[PDB]
């Protein structure tokens, strides 16, 4: 029976819990997206929702556990037996590997294999378009690893003392290894199979299951992995017999045909979009069908000091000030759908997370456009200046929109310039040329963690050795402060978590103080469940609900 003639588990269920618990096995999974796979190389993607994809299709040391709680955001092991052994002040990292694993192809899965995929990482030139936090913290400047097509040489921070065991030296303190190690890039890929730029056409699985059929644009379709061992897999279920999803859908079509029940679950995850939002929040059947959670996703707008006259802290004071809050999550989606409002810039999930608000907005939140002028004359420009607003088409415009009638107020007049959607990080608001090409002294942006930790969700943003020179760039202020990258290097070797949690909050607020970042909302979205379900939840590390643990009802 469709979703919207049968009541469901209720709004939020998945939230936090699981929906329809069941260990039954079989049926085929019908899932759709809207967009093509990035890449079926596990070390070549960066789509939240094919990261999710992948545990469907490789396992890794640690994996996120299949849980809808916080232990959801701490990795747990996964084709390692136990959690990485951490020694030398959080410089060396120890695994060791379960025994008598196979791939999808019957062959053995060993320690070389999981040195072979880091090594591939180091490829850039042949394996683009994955994470790239591993070439850092295992690479010698002094002799540059130049990845493993280049040299049989295996990468001297990578030991395999054993075909069961590696060892990881690296070249500074990482807190957060483990997060690196359940990345799909650190997925084992044997060298064996490695075919290099064509290996998404026919990549190994460790996980339960392996591509049957990709045809781009338009399906993939998974199978079981005959070789992997429901017995030595402490994360996944493994359900369904099969795993199919339709691609290509307009985003509206494809909402219309979910709630008719003709596919299960959105794979791609993006949400409902506004049509179907209307219908199911409005409806008391298809609310029950429906979880809200929180993205993890942070939209704020970042300003530069190599822009002037945004050089002067009180000229960025001035802004926060300025900003009408409501107006802009109201630019959002956010009467009622416009995500979480923040005063800062740490998401709940994260232990850091923190009371601070240092400009606040007045009581209705619209602004206190008295401490915005006097601000504005300690900048020495009392009655405001001209300025340009970077931006993308559509939300973001709203929201730069939003940003032009808050600052008019205080005699702040902004211009907006558009830049290109499908390179706004590559080429536009991301790179440092384009910003000083178009003196872009304010960006609209959105981001979200690599990894749910403050080190994966803030360093990008903030820390002055994560600034991207070609491009790329999540530090859009460029902010190069060294007591924050010193406060950053002290959270990296601190063992113990209360501390470290200490040490971030300080980190916040000193960004705070210079008032690069203007925080607007925590992003949330609306998923659709079809009853049938069995297994979901939101999983607290993606903010999408976990795949690989789903089934089909009787
Ligand atoms: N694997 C992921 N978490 N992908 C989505 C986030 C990618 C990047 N941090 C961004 O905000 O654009």
């Amino acid at each position: 029976r469709p979703a919207p003639t049968t009541a469901g588990a209720g709004w939020d269920a998945g939230v936090g819990a699981l929906v329809n618990p069941s260990r039954r096995r079989g049926g085929t999974l019908r899932l759709v997206s809207s967009a093509d796979v990035d890449s079926l190389d596990p070390a070549r993607t960066y789509y939240v929702w094919v990261w999710l994809l992948q545990r469907l299709l490789n396992r890794t040391l640690m994996a996120y556990p299949t849980d809808p709680g916080p232990a959801g955001l701490v990795p747990a092991p996964d084709l390692a037996e136990g959690p990485g052994e951490v020694s030398d002040g959080g410089r060396t990292w120890t695994y060791r590997l379960r025994r008598g694993l196979r791939y999808d192809d019957g062959t053995p899965i060993t320690s070389d294999d999981v040195r072979h995929a880091v090594q591939r990482v180091f490829a850039q030139d042949v394996l683009p378009g994955g994470p790239t936090y591993l070439i850092p913290l295992l690479d010698d400047p002094e002799r540059p690893y130049p990845g493993p097509y280049r040299t049989d040489e295996p990468l001297r921070s990578v030991l395999t003392p054993d075909e069961h065991t590696i060892v990881f030296r690296l070249t500074r303190p990482f807190s957060d290894f483990d997060h690196l190690m359940a990345q799909p890039c650190a997925a084992p890929v044997p060298r064996r199979s490695d075919t290099g730029a064509d290996y998404g056409r026919d990549p190994r699985s460790s996980g339960p299951y392996r591509v049957a059929r990709h045809e781009p644009d338009t399906l993939l379709h998974l199978e079981r992995n005959p070789h992997w061992d429901r017995a030595t897999d402490p994360i996944r279920p493994a359900l369904p017999d099969r795993v199919e999803l339709t691609i290509g859908l307009d985003v509206d079509v494809l909402d219309a045909r979910l709630i008719a029940g003709e596919f299960d679950i959105n794979l791609e995850g993006r949400g409902l979009q506004h049509a179907a939002q209307r219908r199911a929040t409005a409806d008391e059947v298809l609310r029950s069908h429906t979880d809200n959670p929180r993205t993890s996703f942070l939209h704020f707008v970042a300003m530069q000091p190599h822009i002037p006259p945004f050089d002067n802290v009180h000229v960025r004071r001035a802004v926060q000030y300025a900003a009408d809050k409501i107006l802009l999550q109201d630019a959002r989606g956010g009467p009622v759908n416009g995500g979480d409002l923040t005063t800062a810039l740490f998401p709940p999930t994260l232990p850091a997370h923190q009371d601070l608000d240092l400009y606040p907005t007045g009581p209705d939140l619209r602004g206190d456009l008295d401490a915005a002028r006097a601000e504005l004359a300690a900048a020495g420009l009392p009655d405001g200046f001209r300025a340009v607003i970077g931006t993308q088409r559509g939300k973001f415009r709203l929201v730069a929109d939003a940003v032009v009638e808050s600052l008019a107020r205080v005699g702040i007049e902004l211009t907006v310039k558009e830049l290109d959607v499908a390179t706004y990080f590559s080429l536009g608001a991301g790179h440092p040329e384009t910003v000083r090409e178009h003196g872009l002294g304010l960006l609209v942006t959105d981001w979200g963690a690599d990894f749910p930790t403050e080190y994966g969700f803030l360093a990008p943003l903030v820390d002055g050795r994560q600034i991207k020179r070609n491009g790329g760039n999540w530090n859009l202020p460029e902010l190069d402060d060294p007591e924050v990258n010193a406060l950053i290097d002290e959270t990296l070797h601190t063992t113990d978590p209360a501390a470290r949690a200490e040490l971030w909050r300080a980190v916040e607020r000193r960004v705070m103080e210079h008032a690069v970042l203007l925080p607007l909302v925590h992003d949330k979205t609306l998923h659709f469940r079809n009853p049938w379900v069995t297994n979901v939840y939101v999983h607290p590390a993606f903010g999408l609900y976990d795949i690989q643990a789903m089934g089909l009802a009787e």
